[PDB]
Order: structure tokens, then C-alpha cells, then sequence
């Protein structure tokens, strides 16, 4: 299963790992990706999952906001997991940058709460604007279902876990 996590609470486990590299080798039930309300998958973790799935992540994306319209800001849909998941759960956290509603991240977290296990990045970090630090403790205080965190950059990684109250 998951290893070399660090535990930060009974169901929050966190690591310094590539979200790709990870869902290769575990290939989890669940990997969710940092998507935005039109599936465009293009940078982010979202392109780099997409990019890994050789687009297929994009192709799949498209037909279903084709037929559904786009997603809400801090709503989610389930769609295949391709080369590295079952599934791949789409979560749309607020992204600061395009000037949206912070206080939607524990609506965006709380999509997690309809999987037993989940892999997952920071909701609203990185290209989305929003403090990671905050991120985590909205992710702690919002998910009850085990939440494997894969966190890209050490050096955040490392400013997480010290500051973590
Ligand atoms: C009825 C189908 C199209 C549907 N409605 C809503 C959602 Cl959120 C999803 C999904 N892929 O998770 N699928």
C-alpha cells in the first residue's frame, strides 16, 4: 500500500513525492486531481496527471464536459483513473488567482469524504494561489477518510510538516 508517509493525524498522512510517480507505483482506488471547473487539464498537477495518461485524462475530460457542463468551484466528479488510479476524482478548489471564494476549500475537501482512501495534493495550492499551510488544515479539519498527501516541492513539504499544529 502507501509507504514512507508521515502521519499527521488518525486519517492525514503526508509525503514528499511526485502525485505521477506515486499513482504509478501504488496505483491507488482513488488519485484526486487539482482540476478546474472545465477539466483543462493544462498545467498543475492537472497537466502533469493528464500528460501521464499521454492525454487520454483530456479526452475523457472533454466528451464529459461535452455532455455536463462544467463543474461547480469546490464540486468534484468521477471519472477513469487511466494508467494511474481506478479512478481519478476531478476536485475543483478555489483558485485565489482567478479571484475566487477561499472559504470554498472545505467544500472542495469535503468531495474527499465519499472515498475510503484517497491520494491527493493540497487543494488550492500551488498554481491556484492559495496558502498551502492553510490548505493542509482545511484538508485535516474537513476530511474524515484516509488522505495519503503527495507534496511536490521539499521545501514546502518540510515548512508543512514543521509548522503543523
Ligand atoms: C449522471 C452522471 C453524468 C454524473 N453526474 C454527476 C457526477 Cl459528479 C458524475 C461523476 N462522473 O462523478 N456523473
Amino acid at each position: 500500500s502507501f509507504s514512507g508517509y508521515l502521519k499527521l493525524t488518525d486519517n492525514v498522512y503526508i509525503k514528499n513525492a511526485d502525485i505521477v510517480e506515486e499513482a504509478k507505483k501504488v496505483k491507488p482506488t482513488v488519485v484526486v486531481n487539482a482540476a478546474n471547473v472545465y477539466l483543462k487539464h493544462g498545467g498543475g498537477v492537472a497537466g502533469a496527471l493528464n500528460k501521464a495518461t499521454n492525454n487520454a485524462m483530456q479526452v475523457e475530460s472533454d466528451d464529459y464536459i461535452a455532455t455536463n457542463g462544467p463543474l461547480k468551484v469546490g464540486g468534484s466528479c468521477v471519472l477513469s483513473g487511466h494508467n494511474l488510479a481506478k479512478h481519478c476524482l476531478h476536485v475543483v478548489g478555489p483558485n485565489v488567482n482567478k479571484g475566487e471564494d477561499i472559504q470554498l476549500l472545505k467544500s472542495a475537501y469535503e468531495n474527499f469524504n465519499q472515498h475510503e482512501v484517497l491520494l491527493a495534493p493540497l487543494l488550492s495550492a500551488g498554481i491556484f494561489g492559495a496558502d498551502p499551510i492553510h490548505s493542509l488544515r482545511v484538508c485535516v479539519d474537513t476530511v474524515r477518510t484516509n488522505v495519503y498527501l503527495a507534496v511536490f516541492d521539499k521545501n514546502l513539504y518540510d515548512k508543512l510538516v514543521s509548522s503543523f499544529l
